[PDB]
């Protein structure tokens, strides 16, 4: 049982043969996938970054030459056959509307006389992936999740809404290695936009007269098993592993599912043939996972196609928690009497083996400072002291309590993220430094402890509001606090300014700048509040945004990727390279498995379980064997030149990310 038909439409640029407008006909909110490249929705995207215009490096010997497709030699009168020619290379682009799908066909042709080498080959794709506000995105925007699959490469653009229709691109002939995001900066709207999204097709060698043709079907679809059935129709394949991380000795098991039975299917584990087992349109092959490290899965199928999954073995789970509190108590801890900071967990230089103290220029010194999110190394330390009583642990989170209460709060509770206190009062703040209090409360005992949760908790209530959309409202935590103590008086009062958060966020809905880490947080403390009240205007209000939250989310067959909402601005401000650009993942992606946990709860439907075990699991790759930790990862290739596909030096405040993970999985 099933929906509408929805044929795409669009509007060809007659200057340069691209792609201007692409709508879906019959839409009732008539969203234009694309980012207008005329200049009229954000100043510096012009029409250079139309869609099906793109770049390419020509190497021919020592001589190397950038160019770049825009204006073409000859263009059809529709606008459906374009050709460009840049120095020896004919680019010839072929549209066809096949049963409401655009099918593009992209040939790139030597015409010269020498052979030729082609690096940083690449069209641009600009999906409309931006947050200029709630309505427009819910509306008129789509969450891109993109998938570097090889042959099998797509795109899966679900509208931020998740009111369908929802748009997909899949690669059917050719191949997709890689994506880079173009237009990022302080002065390119920042952490609003994701930017120009370009497509990299593989590095060519061409002899004179010779071919590389790129083909791919974009067409309209109904969420994402609709995208994944609709792939598989145009002859792609989907590969998929029963996780993404593992502990060594574990089995993986990854597959790959076609259509219709694959020929000549080999696989490779780290460019290592291994045995694959085809079972009609199946293929998987069965490992143990005997070593620490990347592991890549590589399909080869059809003569000529590829695709891969990628995978990370570590060690083992407890011993990498473990591990990362370690190095944050004997590394990370101020320890120097000397200085006003003295038991703050701090940020930390990775490639300079010190803690970093803030004292050189960057381009926000608030988001490197002693408190607000490195309250997360507090609230990890507390945790795992519960599951192991490390003396040497509770001494740290002694003095780190003293830290945060004696010097980044005030007497009366005013919460700042530094000594000084002459720097900004956030809100977030406040949440985390309560959560800290609640939770020494089960590492000592002071009912003093948990006061100071309520008391912090008040403070924000009176400065900032009632409906203040904040990461991490501890409301399970702080009910159960307050009520183990004994303190009935306020566990009614705490309660009922819980309630009237709720409520606020209810009467909100979805019109509240629009990303993640808004959106989520709200859906953990409605979940939570309903948990602890009843009340089923909260869970019925949890159900209608749970969608919204999802399409953050892609399916693909990467740890990095898999259950892993799109954020693409933390690298810049908190990273040691301050890059803008695509962080997969970043930790804050496991607030929705934290989400997921609750609703689990809420519900009884353990598949939400499963899915929060996988999200948490996924943001393990951010933790190192030497136990130390990144700020992110910056996934793509390339961001606006600048070469990517590293984890960043700094450990600054990802150690929620084990928070978030003893959370789903031991229930601390």
């Amino acid at each position: 049982l099933s929906a509408g038909n929805f044929p795409v439409e669009m509007r060809i640029n007659p200057s340069t043969g691209a792609i201007s407008e692409l709508t879906l006909k019959g839409d009732n909110r008539s969203m234009n996938w694309v980012v207008k490249t005329d200049g009229t929705q954000y100043p510096w995207v012009k029409d250079n970054y139309g869609w099906g215009l793109g770049y390419f490096t020509v190497v021919k010997g020592r001589e190397t030459v950038k160019r770049e497709w825009r204006i073409p030699v000859e263009i059809s009168p529709d606008g459906m056959k374009v050709l460009y020619r840049e120095g020896d290379i004919r680019i010839l682009i072929k549209r066809e509307i096949k049963q409401g799908d655009l099918v593009e066909e992209y040939s790139f042709t030597n015409e010269g006389e020498e052979p030729v080498s082609l690096y940083d080959v690449a069209v641009y794709t600009p999906f409309n992936d931006n947050y200029p506000d709630a309505q427009q995105c819910i509306n008129s925007r789509a969450h891109t999740h993109i998938w570097k699959g090889g042959s099998a490469a797509y795109v899966n653009a679900i509208r931020m809404g998740d009111f369908t229709p929802h748009l997909g691109l899949v690669v059917t002939d050719g191949a997709i290695r890689n994506y880079e995001i173009w237009e990022r900066g302080r002065k390119k709207a920042n952490s609003q936009t994701r930017g120009i999204i370009a497509l990299d097709l593989p590095d060519l060698l061409l002899k004179p007269g010779e071919s590389y043709s790129l083909e791919w079907h974009v067409f309209a679809h109904n969420g994402n098993d609709d995208f994944r059935h609709k792939l598989l129709e145009k002859g792609s394949v989907l590969v998929s592993c029963n996780k993404y991380v593992f502990e060594k000795g574990e089995k993986a098991r990854v597959e790959c599912r076609s259509l219709e039975p694959l020929e000549a299917c080999t696989a490779k584990m780290n460019g290592v043939p291994v045995p694959v087992k085809q079972e009609g349109n199946l293929c998987f092959v069965e490992v143990p996972m005997e070593q620490a490290g990347e592991v890549r899965f590589d399909f080869y199928y059809n003569g000529n196609k590829q695709t891969h999954a990628d995978c990370l073995v570590i060690s083992n789970t407890a011993d990498l928690i473990r591990k990362r509190v370690d190095f944050i108590r004997t590394r990370q801890q101020m320890n120097n009497p000397s200085d006003l900071r003295d038991g703050a967990y701090m940020v930390y230089d990775n490639e300079g083996d010190s803690i970093y103290l803030n004292d050189t220029p960057n381009c926000n010194p608030v988001d490197r400072d002693e408190g607000a999110e490195r309250l997360g190394m507090g609230v990890l330390l507390v945790k795992q002291y519960l599951l192991t009583k490390d003396p040497e642990l509770k001494q740290s989170l002694l003095r780190y309590a003293d830290f945060v209460r004696r010097k980044l709060q005030t007497d009366n509770y005013v919460t700042y993220s530094s000594v000084d206190q002459k720097n900004r009062n956030r809100g977030y703040n406040y949440m985390w430094v309560a959560e800290l209090y609640f939770q020494m409360y089960k590492v000592t005992g002071d009912k003093q402890f948990v006061t100071d949760g309520y008391k912090t908790l008040k403070s924000m209530f009176q400065q900032f509001g009632y409906g203040f959309y904040a990461i991490g409202i501890p409301v399970r935590l702080g009910l159960q606090s307050l009520k183990e103590a004994g303190m009935k008086k306020e566990y009614t009062d705490l309660r009922n300014d819980f309630i009237k958060t709720g409520d606020v966020f209810v009467k909100n809905g979805l019109n509240y700048n629009y990303e993640q880490s808004i959106v989520a947080p709200a859906i953990q403390f409605l979940a939570q509040l309903y948990l602890e009240t009843g009340s089923q205007k909260y869970l019925d209000e949890v159900k209608r945004q749970m969608p919204v939250l999802e399409a953050f989310n892609g399916f693909q067959p990467s740890y990095h990727l898999n259950e892993v909402a799109i954020r693409h601005w933390d690298g810049h401000w908190f990273g040691k390279r301050e890059l803008f650009g695509d962080t997969f993942p970043h930790y804050w992606s496991t607030i929705t498995g934290a989400v997921y946990y609750y609703y689990a709860l809420c519900t009884g439907d353990s598949s939400y379980q499963k899915r929060a075990e996988n999200v948490v699991r996924n943001n393990l790759c951010l933790f190192f064997e030497d136990g130390k930790a990144s700020c992110a990862y910056m996934y793509p290739y390339k961001i606006d030149g600048v070469k990517a596909e590293f984890y960043d030096p700094y450990a600054n405040d990802q150690d929620w990310a084990l928070v978030y993970y003893l959370l789903v999985n031991r229930g601390l």
